[PDB]
């Protein structure tokens, strides 16, 4: 691999059929690294494939619930054999969102929230830990939010798992440093997904989201490929340096306050 | 209450047997609140309630495990009752900590942790909302941990759950604000508590703590009197317009770099 490229290196990225995750999946896939990506639906990921294959995209995936510890144990194995038993990336993309107030959510929506955005993550770094170490040049890369370190409407359990995610990232910095392994983690603001297309669905949680691009420097949204170019610099031999940081791709909507 | 008091409001403290908690009850009580507090040792509260009685502290208490949904309703009903519906302080003060790396966690462990830590402070301020609305002035104060936004040894678990509850107080601050609620958070550095007193039991710990101490401006380990003055003081009539925020009582440690 190059100073500034990811030719031979291998990487996985969870939720890689919609969205970032899939302009995460191009991003790596177009710098010469061979992806393995995963989502809750077979059929999704195989016109992924057909899609990314004919651009001459090293890709591979496999249905997997990350919700779900025993299959997430799978889905390890199998991407190790898979890239034999050396991982260099590990991009922890995958969440949900569930808009509710903080007292109106269920056991049901909270278990899931938090084990898909942050159980998952924890869980899966761990997995993956063995790998990347062997690979000798591992990188995780946690995509976290605004809305975990900012209050935002319908988004504080949210927050609260991409919060506990973020002093994650901090501290395995400091932990797997002797291991070769940079942990970074990455807080988009909008970007323009299928998960934001859903949202804009309600009245209120698109009037919701103008404030948001109004509150931006840029003033629009972001393009799943502006996301992705962070997270693939952050795997690049040059960023050897950095580490535990968690930085925002958000058009500026981070330092704003009174604009 | 006057600007600088507590006569005549009431409030619930968990963990009020020892340390910053047991802390937190004397000052409270000690400016006129009416105190009732928990913990998983009768036999404690007990000699407990006897020297904060004897003092003359008005203040009650009662067993309950905040690992425990069940008990937590339990716990939440007998306070409404006791307080006559009306909540005035909330303070979220349990925790325990398991020094492992990351990913030496166990799922008994992963799951005691985040029960304790960041599940049971969510739930019972959601279960308190409705007797702190009744109150009329209500103040949540959430007591979080320098580890909640920067790697410490040992911590990176804990500090994910600092990290969860760090974006919640933000958060509800804004939903609950309309209903005339106030919440915080107090994030304390090195407090001589029991927790602290058993940690350093360990020689490699005691490497650790001192590392702490040393790094922080005032060279020295702060007191429990020392963290609950802050927390009373954001209860204090005179801090009303204090919302949404999360101040360390450190003794200038997360203000340090490289001294
Ligand atoms: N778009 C935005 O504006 C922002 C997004 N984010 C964060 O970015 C990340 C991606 O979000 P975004 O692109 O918007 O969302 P999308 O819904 O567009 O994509 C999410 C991807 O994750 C996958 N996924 C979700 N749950 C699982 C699961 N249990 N098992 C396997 N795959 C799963 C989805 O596949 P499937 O549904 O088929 O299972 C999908 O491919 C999230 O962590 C989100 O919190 C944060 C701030 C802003
Ligand atoms: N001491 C320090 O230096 C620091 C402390 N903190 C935070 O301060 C808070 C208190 O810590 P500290 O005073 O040091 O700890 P202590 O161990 O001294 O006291 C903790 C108190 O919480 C109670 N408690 C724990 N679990 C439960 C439970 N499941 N149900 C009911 N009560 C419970 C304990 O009682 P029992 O065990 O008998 O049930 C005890 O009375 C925590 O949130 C901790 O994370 C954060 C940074 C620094
Ligand atoms: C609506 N909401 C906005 C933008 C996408 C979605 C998730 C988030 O973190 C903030
Ligand atoms: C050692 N470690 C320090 C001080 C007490 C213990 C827990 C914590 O949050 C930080």
């Amino acid at each position: 691999a190059g100073r500034w490229n990811l030719e031979g290196c291998t990487a996985l990225v969870t939720g890689g059929s919609r969205g970032i995750g899939y302009g995460i999946v191009e991003e790596l896939a177009s710098l010469g690294a061979s992806v393995y990506t995963c989502s809750r639906n077979q059929k999704e990921l195989n016109d992924c494939l057909t899609q990314w294959r004919s651009k001459g995209f090293k890709v591979e995936a496999s249905v997997c619930d990350l919700s779900s510890r025993s299959e997430r144990q799978e889905l390890m194995n199998t991407v190790a054999n898979h890239f034999h038993g050396k991982l260099n990336i590990l991009v922890n993309n995958a969440g949900i969102v569930i808009y509710k107030e903080a007292k109106d959510y269920t056991v049901e929506d909270y278990s899931l929230i938090m084990s898909i955005n942050f159980e998952a993550a924890y869980h899966l770094s761990v997995l993956a830990h063995p790998f990347l170490k062997a690979s000798e040049r591992g990188n995780v890369v946690f995509i976290s939010s605004v809305s975990g370190a900012l209050a935002v409407p319908y988004e504080a359990v949210y927050g609260a798992t991409k919060g506990a995610m973020d002093q994650l990232t901090r501290c395995l910095a400091f932990e797997w440093a002797k291991d070769n392994i940079r942990v970074n983690g990455v807080g988009p603001g909008v970007i323009a997904t299928s998960l934001v297309e859903m949202t804009i669905q309600d009245p209120e949680q698109k009037e919701n989201l103008n404030k948001l691009i109004d509150r931006c420097a840029l003033r629009r949204m972001g393009e799943p490929k502006e996301l992705a170019a962070m997270v693939a610099f952050l795997c690049f031999p040059a960023a050897s340096y950095v580490t535990g940081q968690i930085i925002y791709v958000d058009g500026g909507l981070m330092a704003n306050c009174g604009f």
